[PDB]
């Protein structure tokens, strides 16, 4: 159902069954499939393709030549009715591609809220992008990648399938990420290696001096102590008993499947 | 001539003279020039530009914002009526560009069958892509490049003009290929260097244990023996007398103009 | 005002107030905003978005899926009426993005004349591209970058914000530029470092033997003498008293804010 306060440009093609919310705007030459839901106030500027079983929240801005909900590039995909979920207040720039999930991978590609996906960023099948993330131009996620809250990924950088980009991470431009990046870490290179804690990002986001110090000490446990990851896991959990921000490492370790990036 | 069983969307613009085969589908806002031939069952999803003297085979899937047959980017090109040929059952993803040839380069850009060209892959003027290849997102071929059968090129990787990517090669992502890559080789880096035989690919494609061993021995002749390429050419031909798969090296050497990638 | 000799395709949408010059051509499914000026003979092939306060000169060729004048990607931008200027005889290829300025950065993104901007090149807010430049496929400028006359930037290369790419520079493909590149220099790598003078480019552009020798001697002062930049500045100015081409270094030093690329 198309809300009476939505604008649908006369040249756009909205298939019967699409749901278009109040004060949304579907610009010229857009295509919107019959299983799409577009939330209140969301704007498709022009020349946007949205299809598949795809739910888009409110106050998004989706620029021309973006493709949202499209069939993914996994050769294993066979046309099964998988899904895309996109939250609120995202800025999704020209030529961005966000592809539907695979049955094998859980059936869902998900993007949160308040993200900036720059020109030609790619969100593959079964990826999970959190909130307040930035993907710079041409940043490219293979299938099943997680980009956790507040993480940023620089221009031209690509991420190998299943890798986790931890919360508050900064991945430099011109980099290739082949393993998991712990929360709060700066990573750069081909393949990417760690370069300390993202102190400036934490400072800007209201982390206390004590929390940043604890996070730096956890980083030192992982990368400077010389111990195995199995030895440091209980030491990190111990530190988190006092500084709850350090728990993000514990939560990340439980999800990590590819090992950590290392020098 | 447009086959009576083809679908041409009312918003598409198919110029008089275009040939559109049985059960093909030209989606909304596509443009098809007067010297284009589109084979039986091929689908242009929407927002696709096809022009030039361009022949496209059967059962292709061409996604939105692709540009097929377009004027190439060689400053030497002056508008001469050069050509593109594309075979059957290719998946040509969003924003892929496939450009027409140059008179200087032979007049023809050619793509075979059963290829997967991921988002924003670029096939420059006078390139030849074989069958069953994969170009991942943003993989970029300069002019005159050959990508031989079953070769795969990872995300963000670019290939310098005239280079040959040999049959069954795997080029990693985030790489820059500046010289020729022999068949059956894994290559990675900036600039790309060899990392042994693509054993897993050969195994999956039905190569025998004996053939893979011979191919590994040929690789050792090239990269481990310490001899010059001129010394090993007759030794590789000798080995091919028993194992015909090794002949691919001989055939490749005859085409190679840029020297081989090396450690 | 639309000149009576301009062609505007019936499917294009040109907003009242746009200025379209004599013998210009607005192809199918283009969108042209009300503050756009398109000069005499310029061609928008099809599927082009031009908006903002954007002035485009004469005899340009702008290919499908380009976005010219669009809102920039700087989070600081708040919708202020900033500008784009583009000169004459540019070739602006598929999917190129050229974004409007920011108030903070001076309000203007500017591109000169006779440039070739290959597929998916990106010109961010407040950039200044000169004349006769080449940006190869996916070459990506962050905000405020200068690309000076005749400079060329290879495929997949990105440039960090505020950097200067000096006149007649050649930046290789697959590179990441993080500091300023003096005129006449070859740069390559991640991050890019200098590799001598672009002798072949200067030769082709009519520089004399004496001028190229002086430029090589200036390069040696900067990178081989072992002196500080402050010591060599007056030595370079002294050399320019005889060879005026060397003054380009002096002019560049005065603009440089990020330090020079170095080995
Ligand atoms: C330095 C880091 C650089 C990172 C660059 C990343 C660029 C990503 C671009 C976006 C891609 C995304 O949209 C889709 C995606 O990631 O799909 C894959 C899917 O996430 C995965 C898991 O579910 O499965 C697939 O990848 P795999 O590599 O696991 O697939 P495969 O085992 O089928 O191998 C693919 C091809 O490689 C060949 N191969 C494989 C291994 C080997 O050793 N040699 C070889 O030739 C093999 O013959 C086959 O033709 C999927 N692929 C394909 C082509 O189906
Ligand atoms: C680590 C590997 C990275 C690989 C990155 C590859 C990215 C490829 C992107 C797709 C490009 C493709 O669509 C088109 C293409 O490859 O065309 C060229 C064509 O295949 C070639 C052969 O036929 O000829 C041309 O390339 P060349 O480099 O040989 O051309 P040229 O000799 O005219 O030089 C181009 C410019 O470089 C300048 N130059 C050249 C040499 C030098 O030493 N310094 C210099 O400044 C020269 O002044 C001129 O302005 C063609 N180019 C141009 C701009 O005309
Ligand atoms: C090896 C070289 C690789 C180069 C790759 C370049 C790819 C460029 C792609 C085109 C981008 C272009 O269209 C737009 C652009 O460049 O905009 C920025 C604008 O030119 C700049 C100056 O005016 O200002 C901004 O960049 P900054 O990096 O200076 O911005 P910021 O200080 O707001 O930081 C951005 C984010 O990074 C986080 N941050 C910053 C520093 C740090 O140490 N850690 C960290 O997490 C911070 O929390 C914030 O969320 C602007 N960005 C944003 C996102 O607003
Ligand atoms: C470090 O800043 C980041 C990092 C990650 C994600 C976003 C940004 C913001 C900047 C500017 O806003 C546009 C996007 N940006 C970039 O992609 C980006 C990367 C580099 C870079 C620089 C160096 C020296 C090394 C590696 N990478 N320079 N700019
Ligand atoms: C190695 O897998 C390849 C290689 C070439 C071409 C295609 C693929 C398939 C994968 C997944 O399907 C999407 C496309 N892919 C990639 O582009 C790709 C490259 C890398 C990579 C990883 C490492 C560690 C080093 C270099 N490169 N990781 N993923
Ligand atoms: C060196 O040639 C340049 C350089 C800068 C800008 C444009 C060009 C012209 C070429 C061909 O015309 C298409 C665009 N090109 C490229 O992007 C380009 C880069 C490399 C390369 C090669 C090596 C060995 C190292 C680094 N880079 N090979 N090709």
């Amino acid at each position: 159902m198309i809300d009476k306060s939505a604008f649908v440009h006369p040249t756009a093609i909205v298939e019967e069954g699409a749901s278009i919310g109040a004060n949304a705007h579907i610009g010229p030459f857009c295509i919107v499939g019959p299983h799409v839901e577009i939330g209140e106030g969301t704007v498709l500027k022009s020349h946007v393709v949205v299809n598949g079983h795809t739910k888009i929240g409110r106050d998004n801005e989706i620029y021309q030549f973006a493709s949202i909900g499209e069939v993914n590039q996994d050769l294993k995909y066979a046309g099964e009715p998988t899904r895309v979920e996109i939250g609120d207040r995202n800025r999704i720039r020209e030529s961005v591609t966000i592809h539907r999930g695979t049955v094998q991978g859980g059936g869902l590609t998900k993007v949160g809220s308040d993200n900036l996906l720059m020109i030609n960023a790619h969100i593959a099948h079964d990826c999970t992008v959190g909130n307040r993330c930035i993907l710079a131009n041409n940043a490219t996620l293979a299938g099943h990648v997680s980009v956790d809250d507040f993480a940023i990924i620089g221009g031209m950088t690509a991420v190998h399938q299943f890798c986790i980009i931890g919360a508050h991470v900064m991945v430099g431009g011109c980099s290739g990420v082949a393993q998991d990046v712990p929360p709060y870490v700066i990573a750069q290179g081909n393949h990417a290696t760690p370069f300390g804690v993202n102190i400036e990002g934490l400072k800007r986001r209201g982390f206390s001096r004590e929390a940043i110090t604890a996070i730096r000490n956890a980083y030192k446990l992982i990368y400077r102590s010389g111990k195995t990851l199995d030895e440091v896991k209980p030491e990190i959990a111990e530190l988190a008993e006092t500084y709850p921000e350090v728990k993000a490492f514990t939560d990340f370790f439980a999800r990590s499947t590819r090992g950590l990036i290392r020098h």
